[PDB]
Protein backbone atom coordinates (compact mmCIF):
# COMPACT_ATOMS: atom_id res chain seq x y z
CA UNK A 1 0.00 0.00 0.00
CA UNK A 2 2.81 2.57 -0.37
CA UNK A 3 2.12 6.25 -1.74
CA UNK A 4 4.84 8.25 -0.15
CA UNK A 5 4.48 11.39 1.37
CA UNK A 6 7.87 12.68 1.50
CA UNK A 7 7.17 16.21 1.12
CA UNK A 8 4.25 19.20 2.25
CA UNK A 9 5.49 21.05 -1.01
CA UNK A 10 4.70 17.63 -3.26
CA UNK A 11 1.19 17.22 -1.35
CA UNK A 12 0.30 20.74 -2.42
CA UNK A 13 0.66 20.08 -5.70
CA UNK A 14 -0.67 16.35 -5.82
CA UNK A 15 2.85 15.14 -6.29
CA UNK A 16 3.08 15.98 -9.96
CA UNK A 17 6.37 15.67 -11.50
CA UNK A 18 8.34 15.28 -8.26
CA UNK A 19 11.14 14.14 -10.11
CA UNK A 20 11.90 17.39 -12.18
CA UNK A 21 10.60 20.43 -9.80
CA UNK A 22 13.35 21.41 -7.24
CA UNK A 23 12.38 24.91 -5.59
CA UNK A 24 13.11 22.53 -2.42
CA UNK A 25 15.44 19.91 -1.02
CA UNK A 26 12.72 17.56 -0.91
CA UNK A 27 12.52 16.39 -4.34
CA UNK A 28 16.02 14.35 -4.12
CA UNK A 29 14.52 12.16 -2.25
CA UNK A 30 12.66 10.95 -5.15
CA UNK A 31 15.52 11.67 -8.23
CA UNK A 32 18.88 11.75 -6.69
CA UNK A 33 20.02 14.15 -9.83
CA UNK A 34 18.23 16.58 -8.89
CA UNK A 35 20.78 16.80 -6.16
CA UNK A 36 23.22 19.53 -9.43
CA UNK A 37 19.93 21.69 -9.41
CA UNK A 38 21.20 23.68 -5.78
CA UNK A 39 23.84 25.87 -5.41
CA UNK A 40 24.31 25.90 -1.76
CA UNK A 41 23.08 23.48 1.30
CA UNK A 42 19.31 23.40 1.55
CA UNK A 43 17.47 21.83 4.33
CA UNK A 44 13.65 21.17 4.59
CA UNK A 45 11.74 19.14 7.53
CA UNK A 46 8.07 18.62 7.99
CA UNK A 47 5.22 16.37 8.37
CA UNK A 48 1.88 15.07 7.08
CA UNK A 49 -0.82 14.40 8.64
CA UNK A 50 -3.98 11.47 7.48
CA UNK A 51 -6.99 11.92 8.02
CA UNK A 52 -8.54 9.01 6.47
CA UNK A 53 -12.01 7.77 6.91
CA UNK A 54 -12.69 3.74 5.83
CA UNK A 55 -15.33 1.81 5.92
CA UNK A 56 -16.64 -1.37 5.13
CA UNK A 57 -20.03 -3.40 5.43
CA UNK A 58 -22.11 -6.53 4.33
CA UNK A 59 -23.53 -9.54 6.63
CA UNK A 60 -21.74 -12.71 6.21
CA UNK A 61 -23.96 -15.42 5.11
CA UNK A 62 -23.64 -16.40 9.53
CA UNK A 63 -26.07 -13.83 9.30
CA UNK A 64 -23.79 -11.19 11.63
CA UNK A 65 -23.41 -7.87 10.34
CA UNK A 66 -19.52 -7.14 8.60
CA UNK A 67 -20.25 -3.53 9.38
CA UNK A 68 -17.04 -1.79 10.55
CA UNK A 69 -16.76 2.14 10.73
CA UNK A 70 -13.72 4.18 10.62
CA UNK A 71 -11.05 1.40 10.22
CA UNK A 72 -7.84 3.25 9.48
CA UNK A 73 -6.71 5.74 11.83
CA UNK A 74 -5.26 8.90 11.57
CA UNK A 75 -1.44 9.44 11.16
CA UNK A 76 1.41 11.64 11.71
CA UNK A 77 4.41 11.24 8.81
CA UNK A 78 7.46 13.06 9.62
CA UNK A 79 9.97 14.27 6.63
CA UNK A 80 13.46 15.43 6.59
CA UNK A 81 15.83 16.51 3.81
CA UNK A 82 19.25 18.04 3.38
CA UNK A 83 20.98 18.86 0.04
CA UNK A 84 24.78 20.40 -0.57
CA UNK A 85 26.67 20.67 -3.07
CA UNK A 86 30.03 19.32 -2.78
CA UNK A 87 32.20 20.62 -5.73
CA UNK A 88 30.91 22.07 -9.49
CA UNK A 89 30.15 18.44 -10.84
CA UNK A 90 29.26 16.82 -7.49
CA UNK A 91 27.08 16.84 -5.04
CA UNK A 92 25.18 14.76 -1.83
CA UNK A 93 21.94 14.76 -0.06
CA UNK A 94 20.03 12.38 2.67
CA UNK A 95 16.49 12.19 3.43
CA UNK A 96 14.28 10.47 6.01
CA UNK A 97 10.64 9.89 4.71
CA UNK A 98 7.45 6.97 6.17
CA UNK A 99 4.96 5.53 5.15
CA UNK A 100 2.37 4.31 7.66
CA UNK A 101 -0.76 1.75 6.61
CA UNK A 102 -3.24 1.00 9.65
CA UNK A 103 -6.27 -0.54 10.03
CA UNK A 104 -8.23 -1.96 13.40
CA UNK A 105 -11.16 -4.21 13.32
CA UNK A 106 -12.70 -5.07 16.72
CA UNK A 107 -11.29 -8.49 17.96
CA UNK A 108 -15.19 -9.38 18.20
CA UNK A 109 -15.65 -8.48 14.71
CA UNK A 110 -17.65 -11.35 12.35
CA UNK A 111 -15.24 -10.80 9.43
CA UNK A 112 -12.09 -11.16 12.13
CA UNK A 113 -10.28 -13.82 9.90
CA UNK A 114 -9.39 -11.56 7.67
CA UNK A 115 -9.93 -8.35 9.72
CA UNK A 116 -8.56 -7.76 13.19
CA UNK A 117 -6.08 -5.20 12.81
CA UNK A 118 -2.76 -4.43 10.73
CA UNK A 119 -0.02 -2.20 11.55
CA UNK A 120 2.59 -1.55 9.11
CA UNK A 121 5.34 0.91 9.47
CA UNK A 122 7.95 2.13 7.02
CA UNK A 123 10.89 4.21 7.61
CA UNK A 124 13.37 5.02 4.30
CA UNK A 125 16.65 6.33 5.31
CA UNK A 126 18.08 7.77 2.01
CA UNK A 127 21.60 8.50 1.28
CA UNK A 128 22.96 9.64 -2.13
CA UNK A 129 25.01 11.36 -4.64
CA UNK A 130 24.94 13.36 -7.91
CA UNK A 131 26.76 13.96 -10.90
CA UNK A 132 26.25 16.47 -13.74
CA UNK A 133 28.23 15.89 -16.80
CA UNK A 134 27.41 19.27 -18.02
CA UNK A 135 24.71 21.83 -18.77
CA UNK A 136 21.92 19.29 -19.83
CA UNK A 137 22.59 16.60 -18.34
CA UNK A 138 22.98 15.07 -14.29
CA UNK A 139 22.52 11.34 -13.24
CA UNK A 140 22.34 10.29 -9.37
CA UNK A 141 22.13 7.46 -7.49
CA UNK A 142 20.74 6.55 -4.21
CA UNK A 143 21.18 3.65 -1.44
CA UNK A 144 18.41 3.30 0.87
CA UNK A 145 17.73 1.58 4.05
CA UNK A 146 14.08 0.62 4.97
CA UNK A 147 13.26 -0.11 8.33
CA UNK A 148 9.87 -2.22 8.62
CA UNK A 149 7.89 -2.60 11.67
CA UNK A 150 4.50 -5.37 10.92
CA UNK A 151 2.35 -6.23 13.26
CA UNK A 152 -0.78 -8.44 12.23
CA UNK A 153 -3.81 -10.29 14.43
CA UNK A 154 -6.46 -12.43 13.06
CA UNK A 155 -9.07 -13.86 15.46
CA UNK A 156 -12.15 -16.84 13.93
CA UNK A 157 -14.98 -14.40 13.52
CA UNK A 158 -18.07 -16.22 12.81
CA UNK A 159 -16.21 -18.65 11.72
CA UNK A 160 -17.09 -21.61 14.07
CA UNK A 161 -20.51 -20.71 13.38
CA UNK A 162 -20.20 -21.04 9.81
CA UNK A 163 -18.81 -24.38 10.35
CA UNK A 164 -21.70 -25.13 12.78
CA UNK A 165 -24.00 -24.29 10.27
CA UNK A 166 -22.81 -26.60 7.86
CA UNK A 167 -22.66 -29.46 9.78
CA UNK A 168 -26.27 -28.97 10.68
CA UNK A 169 -27.29 -28.63 6.68
CA UNK A 170 -25.60 -32.10 6.03
CA UNK A 171 -27.00 -35.63 7.14
CA UNK A 172 -24.29 -35.53 10.43
CA UNK A 173 -27.20 -32.33 11.55
CA UNK A 174 -28.77 -35.07 13.42
CA UNK A 175 -26.64 -37.47 15.52
CA UNK A 176 -25.54 -37.02 19.45
CA UNK A 177 -22.27 -36.65 17.65
CA UNK A 178 -22.98 -34.51 14.75
CA UNK A 179 -25.19 -31.88 16.91
CA UNK A 180 -22.12 -31.73 19.17
CA UNK A 181 -19.62 -31.34 16.89
CA UNK A 182 -21.48 -28.26 15.59
CA UNK A 183 -22.36 -27.07 18.85
CA UNK A 184 -18.27 -27.44 19.74
CA UNK A 185 -17.61 -24.83 16.57
CA UNK A 186 -20.30 -22.72 17.27
CA UNK A 187 -18.84 -23.00 20.82
CA UNK A 188 -15.76 -20.89 18.95
CA UNK A 189 -15.48 -17.37 20.65
CA UNK A 190 -15.46 -14.67 17.89
CA UNK A 191 -12.23 -13.09 19.38
CA UNK A 192 -10.28 -16.07 19.44
CA UNK A 193 -6.43 -15.13 18.56
CA UNK A 194 -5.83 -17.40 14.95
CA UNK A 195 -2.95 -15.20 13.60
CA UNK A 196 -0.41 -13.02 15.49
CA UNK A 197 2.50 -11.58 14.05
CA UNK A 198 4.57 -8.39 15.15
CA UNK A 199 8.49 -7.70 13.84
CA UNK A 200 10.86 -4.94 13.07
CA UNK A 201 13.38 -6.02 10.44
CA UNK A 202 15.55 -4.15 7.95
CA UNK A 203 15.65 -4.00 4.00
CA UNK A 204 17.36 -1.93 1.50
CA UNK A 205 17.39 -0.91 -2.07
CA UNK A 206 19.04 1.71 -4.76
CA UNK A 207 17.68 3.62 -6.62
CA UNK A 208 19.04 6.07 -9.93
CA UNK A 209 18.27 9.46 -11.84
CA UNK A 210 18.80 10.82 -15.25
CA UNK A 211 18.01 14.10 -15.67
CA UNK A 212 17.52 16.46 -18.79
CA UNK A 213 17.58 20.64 -18.98
CA UNK A 214 16.42 22.31 -21.88
CA UNK A 215 17.39 25.25 -20.27
CA UNK A 216 16.83 26.53 -17.02
CA UNK A 217 13.25 26.56 -17.22
CA UNK A 218 12.21 23.16 -18.14
CA UNK A 219 13.88 19.78 -17.17
CA UNK A 220 12.68 16.36 -17.79
CA UNK A 221 13.56 13.03 -15.44
CA UNK A 222 13.36 9.26 -15.31
CA UNK A 223 13.82 7.80 -12.23
CA UNK A 224 14.63 4.24 -11.15
CA UNK A 225 13.70 2.74 -7.50
CA UNK A 226 14.90 -1.04 -6.77
CA UNK A 227 12.31 -3.38 -5.21
CA UNK A 228 12.96 -4.20 -1.37
CA UNK A 229 14.13 -7.45 0.85
CA UNK A 230 12.51 -6.91 4.12
CA UNK A 231 12.38 -10.40 4.81
CA UNK A 232 10.21 -10.48 8.49
CA UNK A 233 10.10 -12.90 11.09
CA UNK A 234 7.23 -12.86 13.51
CA UNK A 235 7.84 -10.91 3.72
CA UNK A 236 6.90 -7.50 2.99
CA UNK A 237 8.05 -6.45 -0.73
CA UNK A 238 8.65 -2.76 -1.87
CA UNK A 239 8.13 -3.22 -6.17
CA UNK A 240 10.28 -1.74 -8.53
CA UNK A 241 9.07 1.77 -9.10
CA UNK A 242 9.71 3.38 -12.59
CA UNK A 243 8.72 6.87 -12.98
CA UNK A 244 8.93 9.67 -15.43
CA UNK A 245 8.24 13.23 -15.46
CA UNK A 246 8.64 16.70 -16.54
CA UNK A 247 8.48 20.37 -15.28
CA UNK A 248 8.09 23.69 -17.51
CA UNK A 249 9.02 26.78 -16.05
CA UNK A 250 6.06 28.51 -19.44
CA UNK A 251 6.19 31.96 -17.67
CA UNK A 252 7.90 33.88 -15.04
CA UNK A 253 4.56 33.62 -12.99
CA UNK A 254 3.48 30.03 -13.94
CA UNK A 255 5.00 26.77 -14.15
CA UNK A 256 3.55 22.66 -15.43
CA UNK A 257 4.73 19.66 -13.88
CA UNK A 258 3.73 16.53 -14.30
CA UNK A 259 4.40 12.48 -14.01
CA UNK A 260 3.94 9.09 -15.22
CA UNK A 261 5.27 6.31 -12.68
CA UNK A 262 4.88 2.13 -13.11
CA UNK A 263 4.88 -0.46 -9.84
CA UNK A 264 5.20 -4.20 -10.54
CA UNK A 265 4.48 -5.77 -7.47
CA UNK A 266 0.74 -7.14 -10.36
CA UNK A 267 0.94 -3.83 -12.14
CA UNK A 268 0.14 -0.16 -11.13
CA UNK A 269 0.12 3.28 -13.11
CA UNK A 270 0.62 6.73 -11.43
CA UNK A 271 -0.36 9.64 -13.32
CA UNK A 272 -0.15 13.33 -11.86
CA UNK A 273 -0.40 16.69 -13.13
CA UNK A 274 -0.32 19.92 -11.70
CA UNK A 275 0.45 23.45 -11.59
CA UNK A 276 2.78 26.33 -9.56
CA UNK A 277 1.78 29.99 -9.72
CA UNK A 278 4.95 32.03 -8.45
CA UNK A 279 3.25 35.42 -7.51
CA UNK A 280 5.64 37.32 -6.17
CA UNK A 281 8.99 37.15 -3.94
CA UNK A 282 7.20 35.76 -0.99
CA UNK A 283 3.72 34.24 -1.86
CA UNK A 284 3.93 30.92 -4.07
CA UNK A 285 1.01 29.17 -5.03
CA UNK A 286 -0.10 25.46 -6.38
CA UNK A 287 -2.86 22.97 -7.37
CA UNK A 288 -2.51 19.33 -8.59
CA UNK A 289 -5.12 16.15 -9.57
CA UNK A 290 -3.72 12.42 -9.43
CA UNK A 291 -5.04 9.10 -10.39
CA UNK A 292 -3.20 6.00 -9.44
CA UNK A 293 -4.93 2.77 -10.82
CA UNK A 294 -5.13 -0.48 -8.10
CA UNK A 295 -2.16 -2.84 -8.14
CA UNK A 296 -3.96 -5.47 -6.87
CA UNK A 297 -6.63 -7.41 -8.77
CA UNK A 298 -10.47 -7.56 -8.41
CA UNK A 299 -10.35 -10.53 -6.33
CA UNK A 300 -6.86 -10.04 -4.29
CA UNK A 301 -8.52 -7.46 -2.50
CA UNK A 302 -8.98 -7.37 0.70
CA UNK A 303 -10.76 -5.20 3.08
CA UNK A 304 -7.19 -5.28 5.79
CA UNK A 305 -5.36 -3.13 3.35
CA UNK A 306 -7.47 -0.24 2.05
CA UNK A 307 -6.59 0.27 -1.52
CA UNK A 308 -8.06 0.92 -4.81
CA UNK A 309 -8.08 3.15 -7.67
CA UNK A 310 -7.51 6.95 -5.98
CA UNK A 311 -8.20 10.46 -6.85
CA UNK A 312 -6.20 12.90 -5.64
CA UNK A 313 -7.32 17.08 -5.63
CA UNK A 314 -4.62 19.07 -4.28
CA UNK A 315 -4.04 23.02 -3.32
CA UNK A 316 -1.12 24.38 -1.36
CA UNK A 317 1.38 27.80 -0.26
CA UNK A 318 4.40 28.51 0.60
CA UNK A 319 5.88 31.73 2.33
CA UNK A 320 9.32 32.85 1.89
CA UNK A 321 10.27 34.63 5.13
CA UNK A 322 13.50 36.32 2.73
CA UNK A 323 15.48 33.85 0.80
CA UNK A 324 16.60 31.25 3.40
CA UNK A 325 13.46 31.10 4.51
CA UNK A 326 10.33 29.66 3.73
CA UNK A 327 6.97 27.99 5.12
CA UNK A 328 5.19 25.35 3.23
CA UNK A 329 1.78 24.31 3.64
CA UNK A 330 -0.55 21.94 1.76
CA UNK A 331 -3.66 19.98 1.64
CA UNK A 332 -4.84 17.14 0.07
CA UNK A 333 -8.52 15.08 -0.52
CA UNK A 334 -8.59 12.16 -1.54
CA UNK A 335 -11.21 9.42 -2.37
CA UNK A 336 -11.26 5.46 -3.52
CA UNK A 337 -13.54 4.06 -5.50
CA UNK A 338 -15.77 2.24 -3.44
CA UNK A 339 -15.75 -1.82 -4.09
CA UNK A 340 -16.45 -4.97 -3.32
CA UNK A 341 -14.35 -7.77 -2.17
CA UNK A 342 -15.06 -11.17 -1.82
CA UNK A 343 -12.74 -12.21 0.99
CA UNK A 344 -12.66 -15.83 2.59
CA UNK A 345 -16.73 -16.84 2.70
CA UNK A 346 -17.40 -12.81 3.04
CA UNK A 347 -18.17 -10.23 0.81
CA UNK A 348 -17.81 -6.72 1.86
CA UNK A 349 -18.20 -3.08 0.52
CA UNK A 350 -16.04 -1.06 0.86
CA UNK A 351 -15.24 2.84 0.67
CA UNK A 352 -12.74 5.34 1.56
CA UNK A 353 -11.81 8.72 1.33
CA UNK A 354 -8.97 10.96 3.41
CA UNK A 355 -7.97 14.35 3.71
CA UNK A 356 -4.37 15.11 4.23
CA UNK A 357 -2.81 18.40 5.86
CA UNK A 358 1.31 19.04 5.60
CA UNK A 359 4.08 21.91 6.88
CA UNK A 360 6.99 22.12 6.04
CA UNK A 361 10.20 24.21 7.01
CA UNK A 362 12.83 25.58 4.28
CA UNK A 363 16.60 26.96 4.93
CA UNK A 364 19.15 27.36 2.90
CA UNK A 365 22.60 28.02 4.41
Amino acid sequence: FQLNEFSSSGLGRAYSGEGAIADDAGNVSRNPALITMFDRPTFSAGAVYIDPDVNISGTSPSGRSLKADNIAPTAWVPNMHFVAPINDQFGWGASITANDLATEFNDTYAGGSVGGTTDLETMNLNLSGAYRLNNAWSFGLGFNAVYARAKIERFAGDLGQLVAGQIMQSPAGQTQQGQALAATANGIDSNTKTAHLNGNQWGFGWNAGILYELDKNNRYALTYRSEVKIDFKGTLNLPEMWEVSGYNRVDPQWAIHYSLAYTSWKDAYRIALGTTYYYDDNWTFRTGIAFDDSPVPAQNRSISIPDQDRFWLSAGTTYAFNKDASVDVGVSYMHGQSVKINEGPYQFESEGKAWLFGTNFNYAF
